[PDB]
């Protein structure tokens, strides 16, 4: 009945967990981060973190483990999702290929079970005799590791302590040994079981319990020679271990809790501790000596290193390396230093990796252009809270600009042999060339002796022997560096026109025609070495050295008319190594060689926008797993250039593109500029590390962004960012914010709200002060800052006018949060004007509940406050009086309106469609979804078709029902899992303003960014059909079938997905091999092609 497609526009940036170990080789060390679906493998070296492989799962990673069982010769992965799918994985490289294989899976989900309070736990044997998971209060399940277990069979064993807050396996024990605090009514303790394979239930452990904090919440397992356990609480650290107990009490802790562990030292002689406000704490441990020869711990220091970001886990990675992964802020790479700095701190920051999460609201604004939307997140939590800008493509900052018509062809040129960076830039037109010198800024017309101005150059550049290459069409002009002459030319044997040019350092290929020669570059020298005639005219040709190479070339690349050929050919016989036919009847334009991530590619553009690009090997000239994009509609000119350190292709086209790779798959990001026909490199002293563009007029030069598909500007506001609104007429945004103060209170920290220009005060961890902030949507400056009133929390905000009155204002729901209330029973509705620099209070109205949601609903003002929906007008008098309530919810969090039409997201009934009847003056409840739903964000898609978001990571979509008590029900005819928590969405594109209708954004507490759009009933069965038919080739990790991960889960419900296409599936049929293209496509509604499911998918790509 609907049909909807959901597509990752951003995936989850957050990290919630992190291990090293040896997974890719037993000499290599590690590091494994877990983003909640997707997976990301490094090797740790002396440079930083190199990339290895990213993949994705379907399911939330829960637990992640690296484990190593004899007979294995290096580590294994253990995974569980929180849909419990268990697997066992090994990393697997035969080539430049690299697969991750499944060892084991299984589901080990119980039928009856609520799951436990601290969450899912899975802990793995230090002797790799088992994998222990608590999934639900009072068992614990236990998995044999024996490599014939390969279904991951498992048992239970009853757990008579009901509320276990943390759990390990101990090292050093005889048996299976598990160490844990939990709680009853007489306190918190640590006790200890074996666990028996014999008899699958636990037998008692080895030492007796002890009452520990009452706020104890982490176990850790200390490795050989001390054994035992420290259990990390709120005021103190202790250590047990049979007859031996030892305690500390250090004051620096307890300010803040502690929540993440990393063993520094093999031995356990030292730990990292991470706490809530981002502080690192050294924990070392002191050895004291026996007779017998074992070590047993003398005492405990806990010592203050630094800050980082808020930590959701620590990994050292060796050399005073720790990588800080961050849920609530940006990961970083830290160094620790033997010696302090000036303010005492060990720690500086190496690194900073960007996390968008959570994202707690947002909007879309055309900040710079108009059809250009850019994303204005709220992210993080506490010190880490930012506002986030985020734009599609990438930018190009100019940084000089001639007026040039009819640019043809760009060159850099180093005329000083003694000088690394260049000094020129050589420009061919029709029939002509031009040179330009570079002195600092300046760009001046001249003359270089041995180049020549009347013919059009193909290229030219400094080659071997301190020498200069002219290649135009009539001739190869070979020039000394010191002086400037010509020292050898090269023409046709009868001085035909030369028609398309490659060149290297020290070699040259020329087409004539269909004929070809070879000439290498020696002193004062052109050496002709061979040719050939080709079947065909040559369209394009490319020698473009690639690997351990010394700068030459064993390959000839080469694109012909006629059969829309790419070859490779051997040098220098230029005997054909591979070919491929591309179809059609549009020659190849532009032909590269090129290596991305140490892989070989070859690129080829055709006349029209395609590209194709191949996989190359430099060894056999090989093409393999050709790959097609539309980079434009017009022909494509490549050009490499290195910026950070990468090599990269540029894309001439209608639209500019850079080409680049991203986990060994090459990605496309568009340039942000008009029309560029041709670019090059440039490295000046006046102009380092820049880039030379040309249009038909113009010739520009600057450098470029970052190359990445969206471009990130952050705002550090050091408090917690809750709402935002636009305020066009203004040109700033709102923020509702709160920050901590301690019990009057004292500040942490200065942040946004006590740092404004100017600030106003509302006149009548310990607690949160609220404030809306005026900020200006250039500088993203803090213009003003209002507080409210002590214990008013902000909870809604909104920029409107109302009923006749002119001016557009910010309006803000609060509740008064009292301890004792359930919920609360007071809140304001306050009306504020910006104007000279300040907000004034125009209006208030008191009202007895929680103002959770507010919108301009055709020029009055809905609110909902606890379980009523309200709609207010704005008098003569500015004041707001209410016209008509609605009753009949438990808690209305969510509204968003359209027309007359109003949706309604209650607290745990699903929604609710209202419709304001305006010749009544009051609602009218229309219908409502009678499933329960733990709403999270609602949404109207349109007025038929309503959208939610709920707690347990599902989406699903109601419409209408085509009796009156019949229409009074909703259907809920769309249901997926998505995997994420939704805390907003917003209608908007970051794509400059088809398959799809319509753009609904979504942002997540991972900091993953969704889109939803709407299909036709024909383009929904056409890709249902392409999923099904893409889950059968597709092996995924752990072996979970698409089909379970997508299905409708809730604790009341599970159901297969219905109404809602996965775009992140049917966008990865761009990855698969042609074998497996073809099977996709066999007998699929005309019988469609390969490459018509190509073009379809890149169609989809495009909306986001
Ligand atoms: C369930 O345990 C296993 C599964 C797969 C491979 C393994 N190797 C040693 C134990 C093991
Ligand atoms: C090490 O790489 C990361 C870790 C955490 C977040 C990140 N964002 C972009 C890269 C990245």
């Amino acid at each position: 009945m609907s049909y909807n497609y959901v597509v990752t526009a951003q995936k989850p940036t957050a990290v919630n967990g992190c291990v090293t170990g040896h997974f890719t080789s037993a000499e290599d060390l590690n590091l494994l981060i877990a983003k909640n679906t997707r997976l990301e493998i490094y090797v740790v070296t002396a440079e930083g973190l190199r990339p290895v492989k990213e993949v994705g799962m379907y399911g939330k990673i829960a637990v992640m483990e690296l484990f190593r069982p004899k007979g294995e010769s290096k580590d294994l992965l253990f995974i569980l999702t929180a849909k419990y799918n268990a697997c066992i994985l090994e990393y697997k490289q035969s080539g430049e290929s690299i697969d991750i294989i499944t060892r084991a899976h299984g589901n080990v989900q119980d039928r009856i079970g609520r799951p436990s309070e601290t969450g899912i736990i899975g802990i793995i044997d230090p002797e790799c005799r088992m994998i222990g998971l608590r999934l639900y209060d009072g068992l614990f399940k236990v998995i044999p590791l024996d490599r014939d277990n390969k279904e991951l069979k498992a048992f239970n064993i009853r757990l008579e302590e009901l509320h276990v807050i943390d759990v390990k396996f101990l090292y050093g024990c005889q048996a299976p040994t598990i160490c844990f605090v939990y709680q009853d009514p007489q306190g918190r303790h640590v006790k200890t079981y074996e666990v028996s394979l014999r008899e699958k239930e636990f037998n008692k452990g080895p030492w007796k319990q002890e009452n520990v904090e009452a706020e104890a919440s982490m176990v850790i397992a200390v490795p050989e020679p001390f054994g035992g356990a420290i259990i990390i609480g709120q005021e103190s650290i202790t250590y047990h271990n049979g007859d031996k107990y030892l305690a500390i009490a250090p004051p620096i802790i307890k300010q803040s809790t502690i929540v993440c562990h990393n063993r520094v030292d093999p031995n356990g002689s030292r730990y990292l501790l991470g706490d809530m406000e981002g502080r690192l704490f050294m924990l070392l441990l002191e050895k004291e000596e026996q007779m017998d020869g074992t070590v047993t711990l003398k005492d405990l220091r806990v010592e203050l290193l630094g800050e980082t970001s808020i930590a959701e886990c620590l990994t050292y990675l060796d050399n005073g390396v720790v990588f800080v992964g961050s849920r609530l802020g940006d990961s970083q790479l830290v160094k620790l230093n033997v010696d302090s700095n000036e303010q005492g701190s060990y720690v500086v920051a190496m690194e900073t990796f960007t996390n968008l999460g959570p994202i707690v609201d947002m909007c879309v604004v055309d900040l710079e252009r108009q059809g250009q939307g850019q994303l204005v997140t709220c992210s993080g939590a506490f010190k880490e809270g930012s506002l986030r800008i985020i734009r599609n493509g990438i930018g190009i900052h100019e940084h000089a600009s001639i007026d040039l018509p009819g640019i043809k062809g760009l060159w850099p040129l180093r005329s000083d042999p003694n000088r690394e960076t260049d000094d020129t830039l050589v420009l061919s037109f029709v029939g002509q060339t031009r040179v330009l010198m570079l002195n600092g800024e300046e760009v001046e017309e001249t003359e270089l002796m041995g180049f020549v101005d009347d013919q059009q150059t193909f290229f030219c550049g400094n080659v071997a022997h301190q020498q200069l290459i002219q290649i135009t069409s009539a001739s190869v002009r070979l020039v000394s560096q010191e002086p400037k002459a010509l020292v050898s030319e090269w023409k046709e044997p009868q001085a035909k026109n030369i028609s398309v040019a490659s060149c290297n350092s020290s070699q040259v290929v020329v087409a004539v025609g269909r004929a070809l020669y070879y000439l290498q570059i020696h002193p004062q020298e052109l050496r002709q070495i061979s040719h050939t005639e080709m079947e065909h005219e040559v369209a394009c040709l490319d020698i473009t050295p690639l690997g351990d190479s010394n700068g030459l070339s064993p390959l000839c690349a080469i694109g012909l008319w006629t059969d829309i050929s790419a070859r490779i050919l051997k040098l220098p016989s230029f005997e054909l190594l591979h070919k491929e036919m591309l179809g059609g009847e549009i020659i190849p334009r532009s032909i590269l060689m090129t290596t991305f991530e140490s892989s070989h590619y070859l690129l080829c553009a055709l006349g029209d926008g395609a590209l194709f690009y191949f996989g190359l090997n430099i060894e056999t000239g090989l093409l393999s797993d050709r790959k097609k994009v539309t980079l434009g509609t017009q022909p494509t000119v490549l050009r490499t250039f290195r910026s950070l350190s990468t090599t990269n292709v540029f894309a001439c086209s209608d639209r500019p593109t850079v080409i680049y790779s991203s986990n060994h798959k090459l990605v496309f990001s568009n340039v942000n500029l008009k029309e560029v026909n041709y670019m090059c490199p440039l490295n000046s002293d006046g102009y380092p590390d820049s880039l030379a563009l040309a249009n038909n007029s113009t010739l520009t030069i600057g450098t470029i962004d970052e190359i990445q598909k969206l471009h990130i500007r952050t705002v550090p506001l050091y408090e917690s960012p809750r709402k935002i609104c636009y305020q066009e007429v203004s040109q700033c945004f709102g923020v509702l914010s709160s920050r901590i103060e301690v019990q009057g209170t004292t500040a942490l920290r200065p942040s946004a709200s006590t740092q404004a220009l100017s600030s106003s005060v509302s006149s009548s961890e310990e607690v949160e002060v609220h404030n809306l902030l005026i900020i200006d949507q250039h500088t993203f400056e803090v213009l003003h800052a209002h507080q409210f009133l002590q214990n008013e929390y902000a909870l809604s905000l909104v920029s409107c006018k109302l009923g006749k009155d002119p001016n557009t204002y910010f309006i803000v729901g609060t509740a008064m949060v009292y301890p004792e209330e359930a919920e609360p029973k007071q809140g304001r509705i306050v009306v504020f004007q910006y104007s000279d620099g300040k907000l004034q209070t125009v209006a208030e109205k008191e009202v007895k509940g929680a103002v959770y949601s507010m919108v301009e609903f055709n020029g009055k003002l809905l609110a909902s406050i606890n379980s009523t929906v309200r709609l207010y007008e704005w008098t003569t008098e500015k004041e707001l009086r209410t016209e008509c309530n609605h009753y009949n919810n438990i808690m209305a969090l969510y509204l968003k309106t359209k027309g007359d039409f109003i949706l309604v997201g209650d607290l745990m009934r699903s929604v609710l469609l209202l419709a304001y009847k305006p010749m009544e003056g009051n609602f009218e409840e229309i219908a409502r979804d009678f499933n329960p739903n733990w709403m999270s964000a609602v949404e109207i898609l349109d007025d038929d078709n309503f959208l939610g978001a709920e707690n347990a990571f599902n989406l699903f979509v109601c419409q209408k029902d085509s009796t009156d008590e019949e229409r009074q029900h909703l259907q809920e005819v769309g249901l997926f899992h998505l995997g994420e928590f939704v805390n907003v969405f917003c209608h908007g594109s970051l794509v400059m303003q088809t398959p799809t209708q319509g753009s609904v954004l979504f942002g997540t507490v991972n900091g993953m960014i969704g889109l939803v759009t709407s299909l036709s009933e024909s383009w929904y069965n056409l890709l249902l059909d392409m999923q099904n038919r893409l889950n059968k080739v597709i092996k995924s990790v752990g072996k979970i079938e698409h089909s379970f991960w997508r299905s409708f889960h809730t604790e009341r419900k599970t159901e297969p997905a219905t109404g809602f296409i996965d775009g992140d599936l049917i966008e990865s049929f761009l990855d698969i091999s042609r074998p497996k293209m073809q099977e996709v496509v066999a007998n699929l509604q005309r019988e469609a092609t390969a490459d018509d499911l190509i073009k379809v998918v890149e169609e989809l790509t495009r909306i986001h």
